[PDB]
């Protein structure tokens, strides 16, 4: 806490207030528990080790233990982290999911309606904990968001705590509502009590249409989380209990006639996509071949920015000051103004998103714009303009079948760690029958020091830069234009 | 493929350089290192322009990016996957592969533990009783014998036994069971070291040698028993009866099989029992023999637990090392440097002094032996010395091969090699939705005669084994404990 370390450099007390904001009470889902290490024990013995842990030294991490200290040089890593299966230390609560959603509504609207949603309706369903961001990233692009929600405690959830507008337990009410604000271009945000499965075929049947529409509904939980059409949450949990056989066909029911209207929708003109909850295959494997019709989001949105190398970039401040990142906030507005829905995300993010522990902010910056940020914030904590060190982190169906390539992490988080990043995590997991995955992310503190500044120009280009050549090997155009527009070497190119 | 040879390097840089000659060196016919010959020329290519500050980045054999690192990271990072399609199920490096070397001492290594635990030493005055001369089983008769001991090897194919006789595996041959008997014993009596191939089905062989009351000193096996269909073979069947009946009535060749292997087994037991060290190669012959009501299967240990898993204990393991001059007289002063420096340890300079008549060079000159935690640091800052010097007459290729949560382990290893300065490392991602999944992480580092390569090779050849050594202190093995404190290992959670 504050301008003062008690470790012996500012990278392991960078760690320490990271670890110990994981588990701040509005920043943890049950920080008694869970996680951030293996168990208390392992948590005591990472703090013990990373208060007398020397500049030359590196620490271990192996699935949240900390199990050896080896003497590396200053450049090096404080700490390397391979976790089997979470833990790489810059969770920052809720922010990471509204301005996620933000920028997948951003994109939509890019390609589909000038660059804002302003005058369309996103018609969408589940408001749970990542759903619940839906209606304000669709609002903060200046559109009208109508989310159909069977749990009233979950809408009144939303609305209590400013992420939902309005709500009604009215179809042609929530209908009269949302024409209205799409026709004066007005940004609002309705929860309409309902069952996805039962309202979305009434609205085809009464000839309704969005211009844009999702789902966000647990349809890759078809008994635990998928509510089936005709039941109540008191008959539905009475069914689970006893009958989940007949509560599966139901709920794989249910979603097959939801699909159905998506896809009516989208042949009357809805710009119309998967958010990730395995709705399509449920949809297929009940018997609508046609489901995969409308694509994923990440294909369709997501995967274009990566090609230019685009990517989720967030900043911690130290300090535990609010005006820290206020004062960071500005130098992207001077220098990414050429992007206005990022410059758009950080005054809405300044009015709707609350700080959750330490002070933080994120948005999506690509090739050659993360160096510029980094190198001005360095130079920032050097002068004073920032009163402690900042921590700078980042925490699929290929044009070429590469979709299960292991490779490209691995050498991010080689790359990174010999670039000097402040730590770096791999998390690996999986086995026989449901696959293999493996993630790799980095830190790097920007503590004002010359040396930070040569390791912070290294890291900042090498990570956004394999992103790059990890999609035009792929054979992606524009990660191939970006790579030759910007000088990335690629030896076979 | 485009020779580069000799005491000038091509390259901007000796560690360039080495990777190019090591590249090389993997398609060498005496001994696929790319994806295809497209990739294999663009990596040569990019090895030759590749300044000191810049890091190549290897994707499953291709060269897909340079990017601006520093003088002392890897001027190569390899990252190579092998994942086999769900379909393809059921149908069953670091570039510093040095031939056959790396078998023969691995054995070596095996049967020098054992004669360390239970006959003072060496194996002079023993007999060693295995079965199969394969693929890697071919290796033992040499193994035992270098370590002094005569060697007994039943195989069932005379035409593999006597290519290892024309190819110097194995010294002579009979399928005459009283004449090899004699010819072992009076070896073991004169205490000369001897290998003696015996055509013969093991199944029938070890039965009545238990019959006739002869007892080996030690005993193992490498037959195929880990695959009953196409490997063993079953007693009472020549070669050509076993491939007829293979493809005409597998069930009844896998019975057989089976079977045999279960009479194998008993017979090791009986040997066991009458004071013969015995031990299990690998090759699955204790759990066919379990599954075929044989109880006391296990009542003998597999060969890394027993003597192999103690050496990793002491973070010792295979280090090995490549004369890029291509002078086989740079790897023999190395050798004498082990013989002066490491000469406390009696197995490995008496590897060291075999090695040099038996074993042949193949492509570049290489050696490999077993050095632990402290000892590979002190080897490598001598050998950076003496190319310094000109003692040797060009750079030192040092070399650690490859060979969830188990996962962890190799991915900290590759990110600590890396970040201490290592030349390169590689990281290989293997199997499949199936078959479950592998990873595994070489290094190798080039000793130039540098200091900026002395401070790289002192902290990568002290981390590499270092975490080998963690891993079993961790894992409760008191030998690794013993090690990790008396050497002073930093380890946060121990006691
Ligand atoms: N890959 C991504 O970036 C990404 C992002 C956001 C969401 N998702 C996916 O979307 C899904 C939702 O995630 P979550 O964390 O919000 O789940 P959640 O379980 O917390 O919320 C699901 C919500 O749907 C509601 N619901 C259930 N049946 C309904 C029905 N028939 N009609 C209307 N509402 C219904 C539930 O009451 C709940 O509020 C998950 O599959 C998630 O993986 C993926
Ligand atoms: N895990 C290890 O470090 C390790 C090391 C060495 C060997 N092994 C194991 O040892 C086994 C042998 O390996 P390999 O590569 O040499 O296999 P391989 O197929 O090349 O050779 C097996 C040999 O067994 C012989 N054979 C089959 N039935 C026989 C019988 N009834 N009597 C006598 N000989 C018989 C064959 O003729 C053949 O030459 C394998 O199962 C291997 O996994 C394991």
């Amino acid at each position: 806490a504050g301008t003062e370390r008690r470790a012996k450099g500012w990278i392991q007390e960078a760690a320490l207030r990271m670890l110990n904001n994981n588990l701040h009470p509005d920043v943890a889902e049950r920080p008694d528990e869970l996680k951030a290490a293996r168990n208390w024990e392992c948590y005591e013995a990472i703090v013990d080790t990373l208060l007398r842990l020397e500049n030359d030294e590196t620490l271990l991490i192996q699935s949240g233990k900390p199990v050896a200290v080896f003497r590396t040089h200053p450049d090096a890593p404080r700490v390397l982290i391979a976790n089997s299966n979470a833990g790489s230390w810059i969770y920052i609560g809720s922010q990471g999911i509204v301005q996620g959603t933000y920028e997948t509504f951003a994109e939509v609207a890019r390609q589909h309606f000038g660059g804002t949603l302003a005058g369309t309706i996103t018609l969408t369903a589940g408001l749970g904990g990542m759903g619940g961001a839906q209606p304000l990233a669709v609002t903060m692009n200046g559109g009208v968001c109508l989310a159909i929600e069977v749990d009233p405690a979950r809408i009144q959830r939303r609305i209590d705590t400013n992420y939902l507008d309005t709500m009604t337990d009215s179809l042609d009410a929530a209908l009269e509502m949302a024409k209205q604000a799409k026709e004066e271009k007005k940004a609002l945000s309705i929860g309409l009590v309902g069952n996805a499965a039962e309202v979305l075929p009434r609205l085809v049947e009464t000839g309704f249409v969005p211009d844009v529409l999702t789902d966000q509904t647990s349809a890759h939980d078809p008994l635990n989380g998928y509510i089936p059409a005709g039941l109540t949450l008191d008959e539905a949990a009475e069914l689970r209990a006893r009958d989940p056989k007949q509560y599966i066909a139901r709920a794989k029911q249910s979603i097959a006639a939801h699909v159905r209207a998506m896809l009516a929708m989208q042949k009357q003109g809805a710009v119309t996509f998967d958010y990730g909850n395995n709705i399509r295959q449920v949809a297929k494997d009940e018997g609508v071949d046609d489901a995969f019709s409308f694509p994923g989001f990440v294909p369709a949105y997501i995967r274009p920015l990566f090609c230019e190398g685009k990517g989720p970039f967030r900043w911690v401040a130290l300090s535990g000051d609010p005006e820290d990142i206020y004062k960071t906030d500005e130098v992207i507005l001077r220098e990414f103004s050429d992007n206005e829905r990022l410059c758009h995300w950080i005054r809405m993010a300044q009015k709707r998103i609350k700080f959750q522990g330490l002070p933080a902010r994120i948005c999506w910056l690509g090739y050659g714009e993360r160096a510029k940020f980094g190198k001005i914030i360095n130079d920032m904590v050097a002068k004073g303009e920032l009163k402690a060190p900042i921590v700078i982190g980042r925490d699929e169906g290929m044009k070429d079948g590469s979709d299960a390539i292991a490779d490209w992490p691995i050498l991010n988080a080689l790359l990174n760690a010999v670039g000097g990043a402040s730590w770096v995590s791999v998390h690996h997991g999986g086995g026989v029958g449901m696959g293999y995955s493996i993630h790799a992310g980095m830190v790097i503190v920007a503590d004002g020091t010359k040396e930070a500044e040569k390791r912070l120009e290294r890291v900042l280009t090498t990570d956004p830069g394999l992103g790059v050549i990890r999609h035009a090997d792929a054979g992606y155009e524009l990660a191939i234009r970006t790579a030759k527009e910007k000088g990335i070497d690629m030896p076979m190119l």
